[PDB]
């Protein structure tokens, strides 16, 4: 409250680090579902059914133009990429698998490196 902080994280390093785990999901065999923005004009159903599109070279281009304000809102976005492919699709398909994978993997790079 006022005139009483807290002791907070070093934050100093967090654009670094969330740069280098967003390079090692670019570069996982499995990430070619999430690479680009899903094309609303050529997919059915997709612009009417998720709300929230989001893909890794929208938050590429949003982390490398200050648009993150913290490394929270950093995660939020990545897990909405998983949580909208989850929402399209079935869980035992191609894509499917592949967002559960990214997830598990992200999720353990953002563990072992924050947490
Ligand atoms: O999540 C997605 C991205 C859009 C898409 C297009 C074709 C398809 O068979 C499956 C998908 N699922």
């Amino acid at each position: 409250s006022m005139s009483v902080k807290k002791p907070k994280r070093d934050d100093s390093k967090d654009l670094a680090l969330c740069s280098m785990i967003l390079t090692e999901m670019e570069t996982h065999e499995d990430a070619w579902p999430f690479l680009l923005p899903v094309n609303l004009k050529l997919v059915p159903g997709y612009k009417k059914v998720i709300k929230k599109p989001m893909d890794f070279s929208t938050i590429r281009e949003k982390l490398s133009s200050g648009q993150y304000p913290n490394l929270e809102t950093f995660a939020l976005d990545v897990r909405l990429v998983f949580d909208n492919c989850e929402t399209f699709n079935e869980d035992d398909s191609d894509i499917g698998r592949a967002g559960h994978n990214m997830r598990k993997y992200f999720e353990k790079k953002w563990t072992d490196t924050f947490k």
